RNA sequence: GUGCUGCUGUCUCCCAGACGGGAGGCAGAACUGCACCUUC
DNA sequence: AAGCATATCG
DNA sequence: GATATG
């Protein structure tokens, strides 16, 4: 029901205290996943930093459910199964024992807990106001039954407040929630979990106001945040580096528990917005603290026809007559994306010409169709000089990697250069270099992957993981401009509904692009559904008629 | 603030095997442009 | 899988 | 304000 939208606001000089609370709500929530899988009584598997898998027995759980206050386990299993399907949001929802998992913290910890025994909020409660024992969850049931039998009070590892232990276990609830669903759907084929760990896959660590973890302040003084956090031990304060997301930041503090903030997000356009905050995430990675600012926002004939084409990036037709048409987002640089082209189809034909060559040291020439592939496309397509050795054609080989790196080195610098060559007016908000970059490094990943492993007969994580997270960033970057080129030329056309329909399927799903355009039109007011410059035309008449 | 996103100098690890590749750490110069919902 | 609300007694 | 449960 609600809408979200998020940044991250870096802090610098974070206190001991904070540092610890960190540490230790990380090292807690591990703790509450551990022990929700020990619950469970089942075997699984852990994957831990190095990558490799090991499977937990049951005696292992056994050891640490006796470790963790409960000496008699196999006499009391069917109560604890019994309360984890309720933390984990195993039941049915009408009858929901935990409708938060946080909920369940007091019966777990508190040494003077009632929790189980209060029914105000009972709806029959209230009715008789306006004028139980059957009704109790078997989620509660179990509880109360083992807290009664002396077993359940658990022995925390660490001390804490009882709100940070709520935001815990909120944190290692959502993950076992989200891994028992892969499980799951691993399950119904006919699935390993992750420990939390403060560097190596963090937890959000999350500060709220309705009693969620600790209460927070936020204020804005200039162009940048303030916040205070209130620890147990003192009240912490912090202040954020200046962020060209929130770059004029102003906020209110409601009357509804929330805090307003009104930004400027840094654009060309530099358009005002307000939000609401209710929950901020610490976070650290790679050393430096990030706090994840999640706000609420409120969403906001003329048709458009709308084709994702590959060489431009989209074409438009606005209207019966259509009066308006264009395209937007072709090729900025034709030797640039030429030689985009030329290159990516090097790669493509070196990662073949390697197995043929490890082929032909291994084995020699197996077939006709290996040698004449070898020789019409692979050679020139690799363009290189056929050696019949093996260690000089391996050097050879060599040497057309170190010309092939050297190339791609040139082409991302002359890329990056159409932001900062004093040219930057020429350069459109999209093109088809994007697509066209992509591509290449797609495949000149595959390259050195297949050269990387030349030393083995044909029969480390770290691999080339530059290159994945260079992939994966220019594709998300491109997605959003061209999102934004497109909701750019709907509302300036004034339209109110648009119609949509080496390619795009190679690089993302039929789904998420699809997806994000409609979302974001949504967004901006604009409505949109799925049915070059002809074929937006025939889309938006396709629409036309209905 | 995350990216688009680079260049130069320098340093440390890994795969080879004297042809090359891979992962990072610092120090500079240049430009200050274009978009941004994130975690699992 | 998620990025809160509301009641009650003190 | 401190629990407690929608």
């Amino acid at each position: 029901m609600p809408s979200y939208k998020s940044s991250r606001v870096l802090v610098r000089d974070v206190p001991e205290e904070l540092v610890d609370h960190y540490e230790r709500s990380h090292r807690v929530a591990a703790f509450f996943m551990r022990l929700l899988l020990a619950m469970r009584r089942e075997p699984y598997s852990l994957r831990m930093r190095d990558g490799t898998e090991r499977e937990v027995d049951l005696d292992e759980t056994d050891d640490f459910l006796r470790s963790a206050g409960c000496e008699e386990p196999d006499a009391v299993s069917d109560d604890l199964r019994s309360f984890a399907l309720a933390v984990l949001h195993q039941d049915n929802p009408k009858k929901r024992a935990f409708l938060k998992s946080e909920n369940c913290v007091s019966i777990l910890c508190l040494e003077k807990s009632a929790s189980g025994t209060r029914y105000y909020k009972r709806p029959g409660y209230q009715l008789l106001k306006k004028a139980l024992k059957t009704d109790t969850r078997e989620g509660m049931a179990a509880a109360l039954r083992l807290r009664e039998r002396g077993v359940f009070p658990v022995s925390v590892p660490e001390h804490l407040d009882l709100d940070s232990l709520k935001a815990a276990m909120a944190s290692a609830a959502e993950r076992l929630k989200s891994w028992l669903a892969c499980n799951q759907r691993a399950v119904d084929e006919k699935a390993a979990v992750t420990l939390c760990d403060a560097d190596d896959s963090p937890i959000k660590v999350r500060f709220g106001l309705t009693g969620r973890g600790r209460k927070f302040v936020l204020s804005a003084a200039g162009s940048r945040f303030l916040i205070t956090v209130k620890l147990p031990c003192g009240d912490v304060g912090l202040t954020a580096v200046p962020s060209r997301y929130f770059w004029n930041p102003s906020v209110g503090r409601t009357t509804s528990n929330s805090f307003r903030i009104e930004f400027t997000k840094r654009t060309t356009e530099n358009r005002r917005y307000v939000g609401e905050v209710k929950e901020i995430g610490l976070v650290r990675q790679r050393g430096r603290y990030y706090f994840f600012i999640d706000y609420n926002f409120d969403p906001e004939l003329t048709v458009m026809g709308i084709d994702l084409g590959i060489n431009p990036a989209f074409a438009f037709a606005v209207c019966v007559s259509f009066d308006s048409t264009g395209l937007r987002g072709g090729i900025g640089s034709q030797k640039l994306h030429r030689e985009m082209h030329n290159l990516s189809d090097r790669c493509f034909y070196g990662a073949r010409y390697i197995r043929l060559s490890k082929k032909l040291r291994d084995r020699g020439a197996l077939n006709d169709i290996e040698a004449r592939l070898l020789e019409e496309k692979y050679i020139p397509g690799f363009r290189i000089v056929h050696i019949e050795d093996a260690d000089e054609r391996r050097r050879t080989v060599g040497r057309t990697v170190k010309e092939i790196k050297q190339e791609y080195k040139r082409i991302r610098h002359q890329f990056y250069l159409r932001y900062h060559t004093s040219k930057r007016d020429r350069t459109e908000l999209i093109s088809a270099e994007y697509f066209r970059m992509l591509f290449l490094v797609k495949n000149l990943r595959n390259l050195l992957k297949s050269w990387n492993r030349y030393h083995w007969t044909t029969g480390n994580p770290d691999e080339l993981k530059s290159y994945v997270r260079y992939y994966n960033n220019l594709r998300m970057d491109t997605l959003k401009k061209l999102t934004c080129a497109i909701v750019r030329t709907a509302k300036e056309h004034g339209a109110t509904l648009v119609a949509m329909e080496n390619s795009l399927l190679s690089l993302w799903a039929p789904g998420m692009v699809l997806e994000r355009v409609e979302q974001e039109l949504k967004n901006e007011g604009i409505l949109a559904w799925e049915v070059d410059v002809n074929a937006a035309i025939n889309i938006a008449r396709r629409f036309l008629t209905r």
